[PDB]
């Protein structure tokens, strides 16, 4: 699935708009997004994403960004 995909261009980039690219080890999962107190992580071997150890979809997670 393209969302899949996506979780590599993060690698290449690094950053979006005005949201930092992550990596450290929490309760919730590994963090790959941060923007101040604000989190959103992954765990599993196919695409997955969670804010705040409850999980969404690129829906719920496009218009978090937006």
């Amino acid at each position: 699935g393209s969302e899949e995909h996506f979780i590599e261009t993060i690698s290449l980039a690094g950053s979006y708009k005005d949201w930092s690219y992550s990596g450290q080890s929490t309760q919730l999962g590994i963090e790959f997004l941060k923007r101040g107190d604000k989190s959103v992580y992954y765990t599993s071997n196919p695409t997955t994403f969670h804010l705040d150890g409850e999980v969404i979809t690129f829906d719920n997670l496009k218009t978090l960004l937006s």
